[PDB]
């Protein structure tokens, strides 16, 4: 049944340009919210959606949005969740940080 899915996921274009311009991996998402790689490839497929709560994490779970490599206009304040700066601002004693994606 396709009235069972879903696009007004808040998990569209939007974030999605943005991660993949972050690299970083379904798993490593899955953490920054938790829960599991599989509810994310759920949303991502129209099956699921995120709550409340989730989505107010979501729009702070990368600092950004918007972009491709080639998206040129985005003037919005960035905006991160606490935990996703500054308890992320570790491996803290080497350089960038060092990320399972890295």
């Amino acid at each position: 049944e396709n009235a069972e899915l879903e696009i007004v996921t808040d998990y569209y274009k939007i974030i999605k340009t943005a991660r993949e311009q972050l690299g970083i991996s379904q798993q490593q998402l899955a953490q920054k919210l938790k829960v599991s790689e599989n509810i994310v490839k759920r949303f991502e497929s129209g099956k699921l959606k995120p709550t409340i709560s989730q989505a107010r994490q979501l729009e702070k779970i990368l600092g950004i949005k918007l972009v491709t490599p080639l998206e040129n206009n985005e003037e919005s304040e960035k905006e991160f969740d606490d935990t996703g700066l500054t308890l992320g601002d570790v491996v803290n004693i080497k350089e960038g940080k060092k990320l399972e994606h890295h």
